[PDB]
């Protein structure tokens, strides 16, 4: 299909609401808060054949995952939790949950007027960081 054809693509950040409170309902200390609150990380969306593949580098942190949609994989995140993952598009909102220890947080991306909208959820603690496609 060609359902995700609209995230492929660089997006750069342009803005970020409560990054730090998300952050630190995950336990990353002060410290790294401060410093991955500063930069402008960029993620890069790429399909091959079946696998779609999410890259996010900056100054800071780099990393990357490799999925098919639906299908359950192994994830080192970059605050260096193990997790448990799956991915799937539905509605246009690609969604990434992430389970470890009997709990769980999803990263939503939704293109929405010009944007790309990542919403970030630890229970209450939820983040809203846009993106913008080059
Ligand atoms: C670049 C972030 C450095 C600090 C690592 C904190 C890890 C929090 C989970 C990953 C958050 C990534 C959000 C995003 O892609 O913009
Ligand atoms: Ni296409």
């Amino acid at each position: 299909s060609h359902m995700v054809d609209a995230f492929l693509g660089t997006w750069k950040l342009v803005d970020s609401k409560n990054f730090d409170d998300y952050m630190k309902s995950l336990g990353v200390g002060f410290a790294t808060r401060q410093v991955a609150s500063m930069t402008k990380p960029t993620t890069i969306i790429e399909k091959n054949g079946d696998i779609l593949t999410l890259k996010t580098h900056s100054t800071f942190k780099n990393t990357e995952i490799s999925f098919k949609l639906g299908v359950e994989f192994d994830e080192t995140t970059a605050d260096d939790r193990k997790v448990k993952s799956i991915v799937t598009l539905d509605g246009g909102k690609l969604v990434h949950l992430q389970k470890w220890d009997g709990q769980e947080t999803t990263l939503v991306r939704e293109l929405i007027d010009g944007k790309l909208i990542l919403t970030l959820t630890h229970g209450t603690a939820v983040c809203t960081r846009t993106y913008e496609k080059e």
